[PDB]
This record gives C-alpha cells, structure tokens and sequence, in this order.
C-alpha cells in the first residue's frame, strides 16, 4: 500500500457533509511518516475540495471535477478541456431545453445563468465554490471541461439515450455523487485522473486503496488493487469492489485507513 485515494459526498464525508478531522489528522501524520500518499478523487470542483482540507491542501493531491483537473503536492498537473466547437455543440445541445438547469465547468471557474432558480444555485455552490453567474454560456472565456446537471441520476439511462445522437459521444453521463448528473469528457474519470498520479510517483494500482460509493467510481474502484465499497454505496459498486467498511455516516473511510495502519482484513 503506497497510495490511499477517497470519494467525499456519501464516502469521507458524513450525510452532514463533515469528517472527523482529529481524527484523520492524526491518521494522516502516520500515513506522511510511512510515505504513504493521501489522494481525493472527485467530481466536485478543485476549490470546494481544498475547502475541506484546509490544513493540508498543499500536501495530498486532488483529483476534480470527476477526472478533469489533477493537483499533486498544490501544483496543477493536468486538466482536460473541449475544443471551442465542442462545447458549442453541447452548451447549443443543453440549451434547447429550456427547461434544464446547468452548470460549465471550467479551470478557472464553474458558470451558471444568471437565470437559473436559486434553490438550484445554492445546491451548486456546495459543489463548486468558484460559481459565476454569466448572461451567455456561449460567452465564456474559460477553458471548459464539464458539465453538471439539474437531473436526478436516477434519469441517467435517458440521458445516455438522448446524448447519444444528440453529441454522438462528445461527453457521457456519469453521476454527480450528490443525486445529480454530470457530463464528462470520455476517458477522463477518476481512474485516469489517479493514473496521472501513479505514473508521475512511480507507483502502480498494486498499491492503491481506493474508497468509493457511487456510479462515478466505478472505474477507481475496478482499477485498485484494495477496493472498497461504502457501507451506504450503490449496489454495482458493492460488487464491483473487493472489500467493503462501514457506511458515510460511522467513519467508514476512515476505517479503511485505520486497517492499512494497523494491517488488519484486507492489509495482513
Ligand atoms: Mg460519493
């Protein structure tokens, strides 16, 4: 075990939306001291994620926007991005619902129409920190890499039916881990993201403890050697994961941590 990556809405995160930071702190200076890396992989934005490490932000590395945009040791080590046509042709896509709630991702920001209804904005700004209002989602002069949607995932079959022809696979949709769903560029999830990690320590999935909970794990989970499922995870993620621990709301990430310190099931 050389590398410990976690999930944050229903993983590290309690239903309040808080961690033990004693805790994990205390865990965290034992990790450091055995050279073990700490990694958050995730689909909320960059500045909402170091919000909750405040203490250590410069430390651990960050997997955003569900893949898109890596950070190691506080230094920016990739983000995608769609070509100017490309997010044309999705923003042109979405917009012809003139019904649908949205938010663009971007690297410097994440957008939101400055018409959008405030319970829609407030659910977002828990998600992304760094949310502009604009008047054109065309207007943006921001690289974009992501899309989050005003959708419950429990519509994502549809959405993947109606993406389809309609972007012909120009981004999938993938849960946003709180209830909503995001668009991605293809490829470009957690496990890519984590892999830019590994590549750039040297290390491989043999030495990866992952911790996850919903539909956008899928392939971090499949990809680490320890993987593990949240007590309160969905159904294809308990079995896609090899392991499991207790749910969000009794500490389970943690737990996973305290066994690879103490070596206990699966670590021994
Ligand atoms: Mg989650």
């Amino acid at each position: 075990v050389k590398v410990i990556v976690t999930d944050m809405d229903g993983t590290f995160l309690n239903d309040a939306k808080t961690y033990n930071q004693p805790r994990f702190m205390a865990q965290y200076q034992e990790l450091k001291k055995r050279g073990i890396k700490f990694v958050v992989a995730s689909g909320n934005q960059y500045y909402q994620l170091i919000s909750f490490f405040p203490e250590l932000k410069d430390e651990i590395s960050f997997v955003a926007e569900n893949g898109a945009l890596v950070y190691e040791h506080g230094k920016q080590l990739f983000h995608g991005e769609l070509t100017r046509h490309e997010s044309r042709i999705v923003i042109g896509e979405l917009l012809k619902d003139k019904q649908l709630n949205f938010v663009a991702c971007g690297l410097q920001s994440a957008y939101v129409s400055e018409n959008a209804p405030e319970a829609f904005v407030a659910l977002m700004a828990k998600h992304y920190h760094r949310l502009k209002p604009v008047k054109d989602y065309q207007e943006i002069d921001d690289v974009l890499f992501k899309f989050s949607l005003n959708l419950p995932d429990e519509q994502i079959p549809l959405v993947i039916d109606k993406l389809h022809v309609a972007l012909d696979g120009i981004m999938k949709p993938v849960t946003s881990g709180f209830g909503f769903i995001d668009l991605i560029i293809p490829g470009l999830h957690k496990a890519n993201g984590i892999s830019r990690l590994l590549k750039r320590w040297d290390l491989s999935p043999q030495n990866v403890v992952a911790i996850g909970d919903s539909g956008n794990d899928a392939e971090m989970l499949k990809m680490a050697r320890y993987s593990f499922a949240m007590g309160n995870a969905a159904e294809n993620i308990k079995q896609i994961a090899r392991y499991a621990t207790d749910d969000n709301n009794h500490e389970g990430a943690l737990n996973v941590i305290q066994a690879v310190l103490d070596n206990t099931y699966p670590f021994n």
